[PDB]
């Protein structure tokens, strides 16, 4: 009951030291949103630099999940090559999650470069589907009103994933994977807040939508290296 207790605070406690905005933050600069000057503002910049701008917050987000992972109990224990199947596969699936904290459903804007916007901010990169989709997902993640605990175990089982292809003790990582399961389940019978389970996305969707996004990121880096 300690075990478990100590292994849930320990995943609590890595993705507070390693999200880069405070969730009171977040939801208090709510009322921060984007004129329809400063939008258009953004629609009127090239796609090269929309690019530039989003690649390097994306690099930044994904640097905090790496840090994350550094300091989940168990992950530095597996050997370096799984480490890096995990991260590679798993990194922006978890940067996807942890954006649902910055999405606003009332009225489907997300906190970006200081302020709220909607997806037409991102109009000049010409990939709208893609945009909706991550905004769809958001807004359905949204709708669950994730705890900061229940993100941070959430998230911690997105990156621990024994079914990714490529893992040379993948036993090793079904035991880290299984053992936050169970840490899952005691925690949400804790705070009754089992009812979440039912209410997850299925995991092959958010599988799915990074592959979509990772297709037209390699898209991007090919256009743009
Ligand atoms: C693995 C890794 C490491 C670490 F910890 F291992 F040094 N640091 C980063 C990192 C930091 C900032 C960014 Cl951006 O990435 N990554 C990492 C990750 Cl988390 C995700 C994807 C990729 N990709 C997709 C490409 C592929 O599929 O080959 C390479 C990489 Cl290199
Ligand atoms: C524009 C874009 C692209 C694409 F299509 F250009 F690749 N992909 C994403 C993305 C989001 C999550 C993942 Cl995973 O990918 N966005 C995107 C979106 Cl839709 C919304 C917000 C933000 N940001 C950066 C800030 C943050 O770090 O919270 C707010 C970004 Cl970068």
């Amino acid at each position: 009951l300690t075990e478990i207790e100590h292994l849930v605070q320990s995943v609590c406690k890595s993705y507070r030291e390693t999200c880069q905005l405070r969730l009171e933050d977040l939801l208090r600069q709510r009322s921060n949103i984007f004129s329809r000057e400063e939008v258009t503002g953004y629609q009127r910049k090239s796609m090269w630099e929309m690019w530039e701008r989003c690649a390097h917050h994306l690099t930044e987000a994904i640097q905090y999940v790496v840090e994350f992972a550094k300091r989940l109990s168990g992950f530095m224990e597996l050997c370096q090559n799984d480490q890096i199947v995990l991260l590679k596969a798993g990194a922006m699936e978890v940067v996807l999650v942890r954006m649902c904290r910055a999405y606003n459903a009332d009225n489907r804007t997300v906190f970006f470069e200081g302020k709220y916007g909607g997806m037409e901010l991102f109009r000049a990169l010409g990939c709208s589907e893609l945009i909706s989709s991550i905004f769809d997902f958001s807004h359905s993640l949204s709708a669950l009103h994730f705890s900061e605990d229940e993100i941070a175990l959430y998230t911690a089982l997105v990156l621990i994933n024994a079914h990714r292809p490529g893992l040379q003790e993948k036993r090793k990582v079904e035991q880290l994977q299984y053992n936050l399961e169970l840490a899952f389940h005691h925690h949400l019978s804790k705070t009754h807040r089992q009812s979440i389970l039912a209410k997850l996305p299925p995991k092959g969707k958010l599988r799915s939508l990074c592959s979509q996004h990772v297709e037209r990121l390699q898209i991007f880096q090919h256009l743009h290296p």
